[PDB]
């Protein structure tokens, strides 16, 4: 197929009014800017990503649609731990620490609340923090990364 | 003279009461828990700290006390870029950002202000960020540190 740009998002229509093939993409793949993928009802479709988004395809990004048929990225349930701060001084410990290990971060909905995926470790920094925080399988969207620009590798 | 816990700390009383000397160190020395200095009037005076401050010690943090003389810590000047966040989002990007180059990192007085040495490097990634800073002679008091715990593998 060889699709070099985005259609849109499913978020920009009502998606029951379509029917809609997916490529499902996990969470740690999204930066992928040029690969083969085969759909969720196997078709083969290729990447060549002009501009892809810095932060990796996000959930809705539609690849290709014609009439009402939409193929679109989904990004698969991961296990995460869902973390929620009380306080600025919270916020910045933890996305520091969180920083200091090159673990993914990912803003929530409340600019106190955050996810990343879930590691023993950093459970277990979490709990020494005293920090709330609980364990659940989500969806860890790109649109939501916290980016890192200029990383020791 | 071996130093094994801290008395209290200056803010607690009025040092223009007592005679005191310092033991100056660079805000990269506070954490430090078997050491030994020598303080500005020339006395030796080494630490063994069976139970260190978890941040490392402060500015005014008393090594020794009789009578009207006291010994304490004071942290130097040095050259730090002071941070000014517009809103929690962007503190959680400076902060994480930070983190990933390991580089110290301090609150100041605003929750929105925080601190970091200077090294240019860093003044590069915020500049890039688009965030508010300016590089002022200001002291890290390790009490404000943000601190990295247990253990943490970087593959
Ligand atoms: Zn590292």
């Amino acid at each position: 197929m060889i699709i070099e740009r985005l259609v849109g998002n499913l978020r920009d229509l009502n998606p029951l009014d379509f029917s809609v093939d997916y490529v499902d993409l996990e969470w740690f793949e999204t930066r992928k800017k040029i690969a083969r993928f085969k759909t969720r009802q196997g078709k083969d479709i290729a990447i060549r990503l002009k501009d892809a988004p810095k932060l990796g395809l996000s959930q809705g990004d539609i690849l290709f649609k014609e009439e009402k048929e939409i193929i679109a990225v989904n990004i698969l349930d991961s296990e995460v731990i869902h973390i929620q701060a009380k306080s600025v001084a919270e916020v910045a410990k933890i996305c520091y620490e969180i920083g200091n290990r090159h673990a993914a971060l990912y803003y929530g909905e409340s600019q106190f609340e955050f996810k990343t995926p879930f590691e023993k470790p950093t459970l277990a920094l979490l709990e020494k923090l005293g920090v709330q925080n609980r364990v659940l399988s989500s969806k860890l969207d790109s649109k939501e990364r916290l980016t890192v620009s200029m990383p020791h590798s």
